[PDB]
């Protein structure tokens, strides 16, 4: 019997799912969550062996471990230890598509462990083992005797060893298989790893047990009186003297309690459950749970005798909140939620999908500090400690069943087949039974991207029938089917319609106005942050804040899924798909997160933080209108810090405390702002600073900022008459301008600024030319390979039009000396296969004061695709440690993503100017720059600049950031106009028409001088 | 691996369910449903062996059959061959309640068969075997090699033997198990039998096959244009030249056709089913299917090449009808249905649950001739030929999944457990996939009486999702849950409320008026016809006809489930529970049907026929208002036959043809009715006679009748003065009255009529006394045993009050001779433990003409339970072949069930006076009797009489009808007043207060004379 090639069998001798168990023998130990000696952790040093097929495993392994077997740690994935190559794939399966059969060459991992068992465990009670996660299917042996079989990978597998364990030395043999019939429901977008990647533990229970416990909460309209209903189940013998006490505690103070003998209310015609008891606990003025104030209660259930002797005590964390939908609005505690969620994948920086507490808490801190209040357990149930930490820290959780069939044709091939209904039934109902007692879990989910079948909606309202206290959503079928209470499309744009056949992704504003539609809309996946991405986030959040039924969304995703490889010298470097020999693979589509693998924040995280602030600001005259977006908390740990700056120079500042009601409005009256007579721009910047340190933030954390533009003083002064006039010399091939120490050189053959001389030091390695092309971004490439070309991609449109191949042709190049200047006129044209794409006419004015002025006027054809850039390109010959610029910053920004950047004077090292994207592309651009200083050079005007040690060409050719090499000198690209980056999705052109360089005629001015 | 003790496994290597297959290789053979040579029937002589446990089976049986094995026929149940004792139980399980474990002593039946296979079947294509039904679980071997495992009992099990069959002699080994984990879902109310009780067949298909075909019909509001949507699936290789033609035929004429190459519409984001094709056939003016006019079409699907070479053709019967619910009304073809259904169990008269075509057609004929238009496949899917015959003859079918958990505590113990969801999922979805193409199937059902769990409603709207064309109902949970579209209670009374805790059975009129209720009400089980039962059917059908949302119900049930046993001399006799040594057992609760085991109609079937007529009559003056209840047919095969009778003597008669529109109204004007001057009553009787013979009725069949009461002539004449006066002689202990040839004798010690003499012949064996007690009926006993007493039962109330034990005490007995009479006065009292229950005072008047008059005046206490009878008891000494009576008849009737009986002069043999109920009770009563003639005796007055050869006492003591012995002479019980029998249920007092003898004082007169 090949049980891994049969969907009809998913378990053998497996115990039922339940909330998580510790088997305390003392109520005080259960109350404070001290560790229980009845619960042993089997994580540690295990014996591992690898085989290319399950049939290749010798039967001598069942008796004793092989001498050739190595020793690994548990939990771990054997792919990271060299036994196999991990495969990543987005859509196509890593195996042949022939369900339910897997290929014969099935990688097999044989785990072995020897240990000791106390004799008190064998004398009484039941001893069970828990496998929190095994990818994918496994067979279990105890002392050479077969125990059971498991199939699910993200839910615990429990087996009984009471009749199998022996006193003294005991050996457990586990045969893990990489592929199984359940792997056809595991087509999620991650590195396809395998092994025992979660905790293994032993649990001991008495003869009469606590089988399961359900916790539910019921409120009134004012949320001042709450009823705590506790359903209690037992396994074992039925005696009259067994009693149950459910006690609620806040800190060390008991709130409510109740004792009832076993026996339930009459449900049907001849009685009810005799092994189930009901407890109704009354709480007066409870502290409601929320993402802002995570108020928690400790409920300790205990199974004891009428004399008071305790048999077993179980505890859980209880949060008093309700999630319900009326009038098409998702309400939590009576208030409409605004979800600031983000998709999260279990990806350890070093251990693959082996998840620990440290990285969990670091993730929660980084998410809460960046104004995220929700998380989507995508696309699988998570490690149960994650939900506990979400209770402790206050994050909303969307629990999702581990179901994805993205590789069938069509999408609903398996999900409409009734033969696969038992598999997804045991994959949904067990997770519902496990994580139903967590108040952080507020929305259930059936899975991601599996089409619409009858089994899906059947499970959806099975969850509605069993757990009515939580809404449940589903994507597949067009996000408008009967299997969802919340409209949840993938990457639906704010305004532009994309009508695909039979699954149309309408714009969310138009979607909510569809005939007969009433459900609220929360995006399960939107704003693809793949590399240099996340443009138009401001449009999404303006739509969310304007519309009452637009309740936010989940950004895909949090962390890049990149694995660490080593070079010939042992230096680590992040790797993506195809770097391990796996074929096929979607090449870098595993890096879509807002942070790196080592939890280093991307520049997009700052924009995501700014667009999700809980405080909104409006400047009217001299008053500031502060609007709070908090739903349940009062502003008690915030103060408003304003500052008025004239061109980066501070003039006035101060601190005002904040007192705003939840969803309230407060007026701040600023003192008399200073009125300067000097030229410049007055910028008013306000910040909300938290003085005290919370459980997720440190003292001085900034949560919101906003900056405006005050009264301006335009410069009407005139430069002084320079006593020295520039000397112009005409050569047969060259134009040279002298000012004494300063010398410029223009090449008449190329028509560009050839060289510049300060004393005897040359300043440029390549001549100052134009640049209408950037390194292609991840959103810019799309899903196009070298083998398969996508004509809709921007980069393919540019290289088909010859933007990357056009050669500059010199049309005119004249020089003439003026009264207090030397004037240079040039005019070029870029032609590809006889078609003129761009025409630029420059005017270099060399003043006697030393400043040299560049006026660029560019004509762009529109039949060719719109250029990504209109600007200048040069390579400086001097490498400076510090770079000064006055403008938006200090982080990387773009024309569609600049709302988070602040206009000020910024000083940064040159290494911080280049952000280290794993796939090299256009990066480091800073918009709204009025002045730029680098070494002895100063640039003034209105431009977008980026500065690095790497040329654009090297960023195009090189595919790994570790293969990039610093070039001689310093590369600089000053751009008068830049095209937005998009970010709605990474497979279609997502750049809005307002951010495309499509005017046709462009003009910008530059001033070059030495400071 | 014990697969029969595991709910997680229900099948191994079992093919998917589908509509029924024949694998024709010619479209003409498929069109007319000729037998296909590709489909072989394996029914015949099989080798059988019995074992007390599966572990006791030797492994030599896998190679060759045992020499000690006997030879039985297939399909058959081994319980009927003496290998085991069949167990019947209503509620309690036949095994211990410990799911999913069955007892170790598991009866096992090993079936073996040797046969030959043509070599053409092995060279190409796939050969599969079909097991239409095996009770309960079985393991299959082919040529000593294990093939698969099955668990379901009422759905086909299909396995592949293409890699297992060999040329020449082949042996199939089947090991059937009586109990399995699936048997916990088989707690239906039948004799728990076991074996291969349905057909076994071999089917051969090509390499490229027709996997499944869905047929759906869509109409407009006027039902004049219909769209035929055919979904076609394939298994095998995908080639471009495969084409599908769906052809619709009416008789030999083609109606519509369509040819399309394989490939479906785009359903999801990257395409649709490439192995599925869609055909839309347009039909102009289709003939709609209904229970009245079963118009059928033959749809032949064929899989052929583009050149026209046919590979495989499959055919099915298609009926153009729609079932839908709007405004709380169940509509078929736009008209509100009035269901006249009846519950039916697969119970063969001789072979248990081995069902053949002959008894199926006989059942359909008997049901249609008795005005039944629907059947409930209770509580399991049926043999697929039954649905085909329901299409052919026109019966509505309510298909029910084989699920019942009546033995758990509580009822929803398993159905709310998610671990059992795969089992009932494969038990529901497979039956949906199998019987979805039958137009007779109009309502789906989840099962019967299993409480309310989440899995139930999950499957309910799984059926809604997969098959929206049919409503689906469910009982459990109080018949008001979210798992049903039709309110379907068990045995809910018309008016009286029975509020059980948490599952209340409200009266249907009050139920429909509940707040927030909108669904229509169709009783899934009502009017328990257990033995002498079915009282108050007129009230039920008056409620059905008066209320628009009361759409009828299903009578439980059709046929008694009684097994044939043999006595010491070999005479067959029907037996009930406990007669085979089975313990426990509900003693005769398996006989609830309207017909006997041999399809002999009960007297209740006549009442069920009369209350379900499609023609309603109303007499106003001299006109007759005929109202048709047909929804789609015109009255073209009916004529109205009226007859006017004066005290059984016909005066005028004639025939009028009927011309009534469907749900129409017609006026019949009767000629001048005769006006007699003679005393008597004028009764007008009308009958609807079908002149032509339909497919279900013979020429002259009567479908409806109704009889009224016309003008009366009261008798004012006086008897002539008798010349002879009766002589009265007074003795010390006796009163003797002489009239010459006639002599009467009254015993002064007992106070009763001692003897009567005609010439020298004695006429009575026991003296004429009172009788206030009847033999207890099945509804009267209830659920009370000798071990367990139910104080609410009528018989227990009577025997606790001493009604069966009261002794008559003589109070007064006086005699006096009148001028032309001799007057006898007596007065008695029945006392039990010092409490007087009944007091009767009679007045015997002996006239000189020969008639003797009896006037009875009875005082009844009301603190004692109301008596079942107030009348006279005597045993005649003469046995007459013929009995004449003028009154209601000729069938058995009762005070609550007399609407079907007709007032006329009836002549019947004495053997037809006693109906042969298997459990003896009160039977043969005829109400409304004005004159009764038996031998030389004549009784006149107003009384209810029954006459038999068996005393009431013998009917009480004897429990089997075959143990009854004819007593000497003839027993006669004349009753002035009789108590109704009830019939709403057989476990609670169902007698209405208007049919209970509760007035307190009763009077009736009798006239005894010799004709």
């Amino acid at each position: 019997r090949r049980d891994w090639e049969n969907p009809g069998v998913t378990q053998l001798n497996r115990l039922a799912a339940h909330p998580p168990f510790a088997s305390w023998r003392n109520s005080e130990e259960a109350r404070t969550d001290r560790p229980s000696q009845q619960l042993r952790s089997l994580n540690g040093e295990w014996r591992f062996a690898w085989f290319p097929a399950p049939e290749a495993v010798p039967e001598s392994w069942l008796e004793c471990d092989l001498p050739e077997a190595d020793t690994v740690v548990v939990p771990s994935n054997w792919q990271m230890h060299g036994y196999d190559a991990p495969i990543y794939t987005n859509v196509t399966y890593p195996i042949t598509v022939n369900p339910p059969f897997v290929p014969t060459e099935n990688p097999t991992g044989c785990y072995s462990l020897t240990f000791n068992v106390d004799e008190s465990w064998l004398q009484e009670g039941q001893t069970r083992i828990i496998f929190d996660g095994v990818n994918s299917a496994f067979h279990l042996w105890c002392n050479g005797r077969w125990v059971g079989y498991g199939q699910d990978s993200r839910l615990p597998s429990e087996f009984d060893l009471s009749a199998f364990l022996r006193a003294g030395e005991n050996r457990l043999a586990v045969m893990v298989l990489r592929w199984s019939d359940g792997s056809y429901l595991e087509d999620q977008d991650m590195w396809r790893m395998s092994g025992i990647f979660r905790d293994v533990s032993l649990l001991h229970k008495p003869t009469t047990q606590i089988s399961d416990f359900h916790v539910a909460t019921r409120f009134n309209d004012d949320f001042s009186r709450a009823v705590l209903e506790a359903e209690v189940q037992m396994c074992g013998e039925l005696r009259d003297y067994l009693r149950v006490t459910v006690s609620l505690w806040q800190g060390e103070t008991q709130v409510a309690s109740g004792t009832a003998p076993f026996g339930g209310e009459i449900i049907d015609e001849r009685g009810g459950y005799a092994d189930r008891v009901t407890l109704r606990l009354n709480v007066e003025n409870p502290k409601l749970w929320s993402a802002e104030i995570p108020n928690l209660y400790r409920a300790v259930v205990e199974l004891h005798t009428a004399d008071g002797t305790l048999i077993e005590a179980e505890a859980c964390d209880v949060g008093f909140r309700e999630v319900r939908i009326e009038n098409g609005l998702l309400l939590l505690n009576g208030k409409p939620l605004l979800i600031r969620g983000v998709n999260r994948h279990e990806h350890h920086p070093l251990h693959g999908q082996v998840m620990d507490e440290q990285t969990m808490v670091q993730d929660i801190l980084l998410m809460k500090q960046n104004n995220f209040n929700a998380v989507r357990c995508s696309h699988y149930p998570n490690h149960p400690l994650w939900y506990t930490l979400c209770d402790r820290y206050g994050l909303y959780v969307v629990d999702e069943a581990n179901i994805e069939t993205h590789g069938m044709v069509p999408m609903n091939r398996l999900t409409d087949d009734p033969r696969w209904l038992p598999a997804m039934s045991e994959r949904v109902t067990r997770m519902v039974q496990r994580d139903r007692n967590h108040p952080s879990v507020i929305i259930w989910s059936l899975g991601n991207e599996s089409g619409h079948g009858a089994n899906h909606d059947a499970l959806y309202r099975w969850i509605k029938s069993v757990d009515p206290s939580r809404p449940v959503q589903y994507e597949g079928g067009g996000a408008d089917t009967t299997a969802t209470d919340i409209i949840c499309p993938m990457y639906a744009r704010v305004d532009e319609d994309q009508p695909f056949p039979a699954v149309p992704k309408w714009s969310i504003k138009k979607w909510l106005s569809l005939p007969g539609e009433t459900r609220p809309l929360i995006l399960c996946e939107y704003a693809h942050a793949m590399g240099n991405s996340l443009g138009g986030f401001a449009k999404y959040w303006q739509a969310f804040r304007q519309y009452p039924r637009l309740q936010g969304g989940f950004v895909w995703d949090w962390v890049d899924q990149s694995l660490i490889k080593y070079d010939e010298n042992g230096n680590p470097w992040s790797a993506y798909g195809g770097d391990f020999g796996d074929t096929p693979n979607d090449r870098q589509f595993c890096m879509n997160g807002l942070v790196f693998a080592d939890r280093t924040p991307h520049p997009a995280l700052t924009e995501a933080k700014h667009q999700q602030q809980f405080f909104q600001f409006r400047l009217s005259g001299q008053t500031i209108e502060v609007t709070s977006e908090y739903l349940f908390r009062h502003s008690d740990n915030e103060l408003l810090h304003w500052m008025v700056a004239l061109d980066g120079k501070p003039l006035a500042s101060g601190e005002v405390p904040l007192d705003v009601a939840p969803q309230g409005k407060q007026l701040i009256e600023l003192p008399e702002l200073p009125q300067p007579e000097s030229a410049g721009q007055l910028w008013l910047t306000v910040r909300v600073v938290q003085p005290n340190a919370t459980a997720w933030s440190e003292a001085g954390h900034i949560s919101a900022w906003q900056q405006w533009r005050l009264a301006e003083n335009l410069s009407v002064t005139l430069p002084a008459a320079s006593h020295a006039i520039p000397h112009l010399t005409t050569s047969e091939m060259d134009f040279c301008i002298e000012l004494g120490n300063k010398r410029w050189q223009f090449n008449r053959q190329s028509g560009f600024l050839s060289q510049m001389w300060i004393g005897d030091k040359k300043q440029l390695l390549t001549p100052l030319r134009d640049q209408f092309t950037r390194a292609p971004l991840d959103n810019d490439i799309g899903v196009s390979e070298a083998t398969r070309i996508d004509p809709n991609a921007w980069v393919e449109r540019w290289k088909a039009a010859g933007h990357y191949q056009a050669e500059a042709a010199l049309l005119q190049c004249t020089a003439d000396t003026l009264a207090d200047a030397v004037l240079i006129t040039t005019a070029h044209a870029w032609q590809h296969q006889g078609k003129t794409l761009f025409i630029s006419r420059k005017t270099y004015r060399i003043d006697g004061s030393g400043q040299m002025a560049i006026t660029v006027d560019v004509e762009v054809a529109s039949d060719t695709p719109h250029p990504a850039r209109i600007g200048l390109n040069c390579q400086l010959a001097q490498v400076a440690e510090r770079v000064n610029w006055l403008g938006l910053g200090p982080q990387e920004n773009y024309p569609d993503r600049l709302t988070a950047a602040c206009f000020d004077r910024w000083d940064l090292p040159l290494s911080d100017m280049y952000t280290p994207y794993v796939f090299p592309s256009e990066n480091g651009l800073r918009c709204g720059t009025r002045e730029l200083n680098y070494g002895p050079h100063q640039w003034r005007g209105d431009f977008q600049f980026n500065i690095s040690r790497y040329s654009q060409q090297q960023l195009m050719e090189t595919s790994h950031r570790h293969l990039l090499h610093a070039e001689e000198g310093t590369w600089l690209n000053i751009d008068g106009f830049h095209m937005g980056i998009g970010g709605d999705d990474s497979w279609s052109p997502s750049v809005s028409a307002e951010f495309q360089l499509s005017a046709g005629r462009y003009h910008y001015q530059l001033v070059w001088c030495q400071k």
